């Protein structure tokens, strides 16, 4: 679609948007003036409202009431505050689920999903779609050409709860999805391997979604499962498009977005694909507690930018402190509030918003942090939040808008479909999923002072000096060609275990692994060597000769090309048949460029190997560990203005080479004329 | 309205001592040996027919009493009283087969089938009909039979069937809400149903909290709280109906039902049920390991608490192993007698076991009894006979109707707060209310102080000191009670996770503790949960006095000017916790408030207690030995004092001898100077 960013309200300029989900309909209206006074003081200029306000709008069937929403929207507009307005179709009222219990989702075992939480609806319910499009229309009509509304928030995190439906509506939809994608039943049969275990289909009507097949010790069809995960994503996407189609039909000036859930571990929605149906990309992200906090946020924001194809994106949600939804919910430390928002910013967001504005007293999210805590305006959270708005106006005025995150030296390929494939319960080990490997390489590259671009698989990683292929389990013929070309012409590639095992339908490649691509990699593998502690005396690690250690899984490399060089070998009990086998290799292919990594090494084993491997490939690398102490993230204007952010990645005070330019921002950090000083959780930004 | 069961025609008053008794599982030719062996053991009551429904109403509407008459006659002739059940605990196969609509449904709509017990819907009109009929039939048939000294109505209501989601549950829960709230808006307002489009147009839209999709999903916290309240109230209404039918036909016979008070029990509101029984009776089974002693003393204290210090009846406990855990350990030598003495010392006037004769078959076949499968030549039967003897001695020494003395400190227990801390969207699933009171009780025991565990509506505000441990719900009134208690000179220990929400689970605003910050002197803007969920997570916080907080800590932002800080957190500065306040004490008029800003554990509390108490002005022996023996004291109106001493340790201990006559000793040695207890020993004196 074409890129349409939300624009300012009639009269004032373009700013970094800074706001929050806002839910006045959970408080007495008399609170709305205080809300707005405190927003202004904070630097807040947009809020998103009505996201789950369905049952306070269509108060009963066919009956729409807009007064309370009309009143508060008026107060916000008069205050200079924009409205990112929802469809309010995210979750239905009790009256509707009562009259039509047929809209309720069904899990793999046919359990009914009742109301009492949210999103208890079947994505492909014809009835739910009807009520829903009606509300979308009603809303669009009523706020047509109301000028406070600068954009639409259609629904809410589609599929967060209702990805997997197994109801009769879903059965019907998965059938037709399969007909539309495969054409003939023979082709479905051939993609799924249905001659195995007498699963062969006589017709499209015989096809079932992968409902319960009896638990542990039972193994559902993997190809059918892969496709079903694909269908689920597309079913929700289709629903979204029908809703957006209705909203811009009535108010075509207003750009539409929906809020994604990009994080290192998200493993449902195919968001690179969804991104093709939004005027701008916006994301919800919540910090991962502990050591992974920083690298995993950077990773996710980088990825978002990747899906955005380096266009500006909108951080719709993140948290000021604790979430509510983990089994343990830690608070943020001093500085992390500001520093996290800065990271999202540095990775290309032109907007920064939280869930939520005012902490709820009751309901299931009552313990989720907000900008204004229950403790009230005399709280450290609110003080930090005010500081943030202030820094975001500063950045706006220095002119950062619409600058793009710069092109890294190395692309790290992330691939959701591979993630799905690696999820089957009959793989060589359940201890290996695709999602962790890209994250480790990103963390490892941060350790050596190189900030990578996380890039989805259909993006242009083949225009980078180097790419990481980390457990890209599905390799199609085309994917194989793309990598072969990238390497022929001087590309340098890092390829790992669990890469290129199967075609795109989860049919394993023959003649040895990596499949399709073995000529380029220079390595041949006849089987895996999974490792663990399931049973007493099991082989549970493999030492590597460079002083690292592999866990969970290793490849058994049988032969290498004559021009393949071994950098590292496994060191083990000879009887294991792994002693002296190749663990890390590098192999020339024309002008490039391939290192193969035959096991899971983790952030730190990757990171400790990285120097010897980069040297072998001709990738310049700082070999000093200090090099990773600060993470440097850069945005570039076409006019040549450069915004460089520095972040302490460690738990001790650090000193960095000061960039040239003007200091725009500082949190837990000290500028000097020579060198720059950051405390833990501290951030700096300069314009050059 | 306290009615204790009385002796049979002719007998004197004795500590009751018996067991569940189930002759309907054996050939009648075994009964004379049962009774014989009972007499040798000192047994003077049995409870029978508790699950004998299918052997009484053998088929629909057919009631048969001959076997029960025969055995009750042998028992009567032998001098053994009968605590007779309604036998309505669990229905026959013919009933559930004819009427499968009585069957419970779990949150996912699963039928709960027969094959175990208590598979019934609490609010099944059909089942209620059958049960109340049987109740009547029993009552009719044993009207004015002098063998029957009491009624055992049903059995452990809600042990299995607390949570029903059937249509009967759906309907009753509506009506329960209609009645508790009046108008649908008061509901909407209690539950915060404007969040996530939950707002209700009517009562007919209210549903019980059935499955909303497992992990990653979060049901309405107020609706869940109230549903837990409802589940307890539904079973209670049912019990009252059963007892009403019984006491109407035989009004002279006192009625009870058996509770399951233990540290971690978390369903029935028992303090609330205690209002519908003629005497309070409890089932308790030991917690294996270290916690064996303190967790029994705590549970028994709490039952007395619920009884408002009136005598209570230990209906069930075990001689050795239970059957129902994943590992079922046996009791060690001495624990059988010592355990019964702990319950006695905490105010019980009856001591009975599950069960009399170990079963050869059925699901409880490996559950221990008084007469083991090994037979009469067993260590368990030998100890039982000794216990029987000890209890006759104590009856003769005049212990009956003595009350447990008023301790210096009350420890507040609150089932409704436990229900609240159970919701899956709290700061951490690692914190529940129940553990904390238990830690403080154990902690005082470590310092030679025996506390009274008290439910929230009991009179803790008449003690020198009260403990408020994870009392997450504070109503306005609760807040006023505490304020008054401290103003008028009471001293209070308050912890983290206290006073977060009103009674509807709605968070207090303006900072925590809510409502009560004027009295506590501390202001908290958010929590700092700790754990190991993810690598590098903050998983503990040292405290400056040498203890350690785990699981959860409060972030104390400000303290009142007259607040004194006793200990601070010590952390990595980047955490924003280093040097923060961890234990504080604060004057409020004539009391009296110490704040403990995290989970310390038994040992952390115990190690801090001296300093806290000194600052509060509560005398405390600073020596660790002080907790080597637990002293529990019962007092007669006439001035008689019964003092029991118990070894809490695993090595021999020596204590000051009480004055008076020595009544009982197990694994212990009276001397004229000082007393000697072995591991697991108990001693008793009258003074
Ligand atoms: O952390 C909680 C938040 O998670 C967001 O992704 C969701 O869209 C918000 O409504 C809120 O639920
Ligand atoms: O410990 C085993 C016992 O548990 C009791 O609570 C129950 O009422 C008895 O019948 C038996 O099941
Ligand atoms: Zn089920």
């Amino acid at each position: 679609r074409a890129h349409r960013w939300p624009q300012p309200l009639p009269g004032n300029d373009r700013k970094i948007w800074f706001g929050a989900d806002y839910n006045p309909d959970q408080w007495p209206e008399d609170v709305q003036d205080e809300d707005i006074r405190l927003m202004k003081q904070a630097g807040v200029n947009i809020v998103s409202l009505a996201i789950f306000s369905w049952a306070n709008i269509e108060t009963s069937d066919g009956n729409f009431e807009f007064d309370w929403l009309d009143r508060v929207i008026d107060k916000l507009y008069k205050a200079g505050i924009a409205v990112d307005l929802a469809s309010a179709t995210a979750s239905p009222p009790m009256w509707l689920t009562s009259a039509h219990p047929e809209v309720l989702r069904r899990d793999e075992q046919g359990h009914v999903i009742w109301p009492g939480a949210r999103q208890h609806w079947r994505p492909t319910s014809p009835t739910f779609r009807t009520y829903a499009l009606r509300l979308c229309r009603e809303m669009a009509e009523h706020y047509k050409d109301n000028p406070a509304i600068v954009s639409w928030h259609v629904g809410n995190e589609y599929g967060c709860h209702n990805y997997f439906d197994y109801s009769d509506d879903a059965v019907q939809a998965f059938r037709e999805w399969c007909r539309d994608r495969y054409g003939t039943i023979d082709k479905v049969n051939a993609a799924w391997g249905t001659n195995f275990w007498s699963q062969r289909l006589n017709s499209f009507e015989e096809i079932l979604p992968p409902r319960y097949v009896g638990g542990e010790g039972n193994f559902t069809n993997p190809g059918r499962l892969l496709d079903f995960k694909h269908f689920c994503s597309d079913a929700l996407k289709e629903f979204f498009c029908a809703e957006r189609d209705v909203l811009s039909e009535v108010t075509p000036n207003i750009p539409l977005t929906t809020n994604f859930m990009v994080s290192a571990s998200q493993n449902t929605l195919d968001y690179d694909d969804w991104a093709h149906e939004v005027d701008f990309v916006s994301n919800d992200h919540y910090f991962t507690p502990g050591s992974w906090h920083i690298d995993e946020l950077a990773y996710s924001a980088s990825l978002v930018d990747g899906i955005s194809r380096k266009k500006p994106w909108f951080l719709m949600e993140q948290s000021t402190s604790a979430v509510n939804w983990r089994e343990i919910n830690p608070r943020k430390e001093p500085g992390e509030l500001i520093r996290d928002s800065m990271l999202h910013l540095a990775m290309g967001a032109d907007a920064i918003c939280y869930f939520q504005w005012r902490q709820s007293r009751s309901g299931a999210e009552k313990f989720h942090s907000a900008m204004l805590p229950l403790a009230g305006e005399h709280s450290q959270i609110y003080r930090d939040v005010c500081a943030l708005g202030a820094d975001l106006d500063t950045l706006s005025d220095a002119g950062i808008l619409r600058s793009k995150l710069s092109k890294a030296r190395v692309a790290i390929v992330q691939d959701i479909q591979s993630e799905w494939a690696t999820e089957h319960t009959a793989t060589p080990t359940q201890h290996i999923r695709e999602w962790t490997e890209p994250l480790d390489w990103f963390a490892a590259f941060a350790n050596r002072g190189v900030t990578a671009d996380v890039t989805p698989i259909h993006a242009q990683w083949d225009t980078y000096d180097a790419v990481v292929i980390p457990c890209v389990y599905l390799f199609s013929e085309e994917m194989a060609e793309r990598l072969r070309t990238f390497v022929r012409n001087g590309g340098k590639a890092f390829v790992t275990y669990y890469s290129a095992l199967a075609d795109e339908h989860d049919r394993l490649h023959t003649e040895g692994w990596p499949g399709l691509i073995g000529d380029v990699v220079g390595v041949r593998i006849e089987e895996h060597c999974p490792l663990g502690t399931l049973f007493p005396g099991m082989l549970d690690h493999l030492d590597v000769s460079n002083g690292t250690v592999v866990h969970d899984l290793a490849d058994v490399i049988d032969a290498i090309a004559d021009d393949t060089t071994v950098l590292a070998t496994f060191e083990a009990d000879p009887a294991t048949g792994m002693d002296g086998r190749a663990a890390i290799t590098v192999h020339p292919y024309h002008e490039g460029g391939v290192a193969y990594i035959a096991g899971k090494l983790g952030r730190d084993g990757i990171s400790q190997s990285l120097p010897e491997i980069c040297a072998a490939l001709g990738f310049e690398l700082d070999a000093d560990p200090r090099a990773g102490d600060v993470l440097r993230v850069v945005r570039e204007q076409e006019d040549g203005a450069i915004f460089e952010f520095l972040f302490n990645r460690t738990r001790n005070t650090v000193t960095a080479d000061r960039p040239a330019g003007d200091m725009l921002i500082c949190s837990l950090a000290t500028d000097s004329t020579d060198k720059v000083t950051l405390e833990p959780n501290g951030v700096l930004a300069f314009r050059r």
